[PDB]
């Protein structure tokens, strides 16, 4: 089965998803001087007021934190999207040193890790259908680099002791993440994939242009969980991110000059 590891690691997937060789891969490299601003494009609409969190969730491969997406309660509209996009869990990804982590790099810059909101176009029912659409999904992508603490993801820290393998959840109710945002909505947008197996075509990237601070305390939280079930052998969860992937026939667009 598919991991990061040295045998089952990003350079094996195409064997199984021979997508992963395919024309709109993610993540992909941010050349910031080769991006072009787009002044057709719209601010982005955030509307978290209403989310719903319901649960925590290592799967082994990251930990999502889940939300209630029967209803129109936490949207994503705006930018470059046509329409409404439901948010349905959020994650990251991450290195075992601060020098790396991120899957989207900018100038080839890695930061610590990267969160990504991920958000499926209502017009198509679910979140099974809208990942067969090339316009399915909208992910949010949000790097972190180590430095003051984030308040509003020590909740989420503070959780993972009682998730530390894989298949573990627990009740994650009331989480609020607003508070995972930067200052400014300034973004990049491309569109692209789902960066871990099935590889999916079906992502219009929404990649912010500020980074959040997160205190080394609290990334190093997150290298003490574990890709590997409990009673297994211990391999940290650490270096879960998949490396930059050839832009080709396509272009990055700027809402900002
Ligand atoms: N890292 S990501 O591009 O935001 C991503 C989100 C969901 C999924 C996923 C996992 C299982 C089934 C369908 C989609 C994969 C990648
Ligand atoms: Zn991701």
């Amino acid at each position: 089965h598919w991991g990061y590891g040295k045998h089952n690691g990003p350079e094996h997937w195409h064997k199984d998803f021979p997508i992963a060789k395919g024309e709109r891969q993610s993540p992909v490299d941010i050349d910031t001087h080769t991006a072009k601003y787009d002044p057709s494009l719209k601010p982005l609409s955030v509307s978290y007021d209403q989310a719903t969190s319901l649960r925590i969730l290592n799967n082994g491969h990251a930990f999502n934190v889940e939300f209630d997406d029967s209803q129109d309660k936490a949207v994503l509209k705006g930018g470059p999207l046509d329409g409404t996009y439901r948010l349905i869990q959020f994650h990251f990804h991450w290195g075992s040193l601060d020098g790396q982590g991120s899957e989207h790099t900018v100038d080839k810059k890695k930061y610590a890790a990267e969160l990504h909101l991920v958000h499926w176009n209502t017009k198509y029912g679910d979140f099974g259908k809208a990942v067969q659409q090339p316009d399915g999904l909208a992910v949010l992508g949000i790097f972190l680099k180590v430095g003051s603490a984030k308040p509003g993801l020590q909740k989420v820290v503070d959780v993972l002791d009682s998730i530390k393998t894989k298949g573990k959840s627990a009740d994650f109710t009331n989480f609020d993440p607003r508070g995972l945002l930067p200052e400014s909505l300034d973004y990049w947008t491309y569109p692209g994939s789902l960066t871990t197996p099935p590889l999916l075509e079906c992502v219009t990237w929404i990649v912010l242009k500020e980074p959040i601070s997160v205190s080394s305390e609290q990334v190093l939280k997150f290298r003490k969980l574990n890709f590997n079930g409990e009673g297994e052998p211990e391999e940290l969860m650490v270096d879960n991110w998949r490396p930059a992937q050839p832009l080709k026939n396509r272009q990055i667009k700027a809402s900002f000059k």
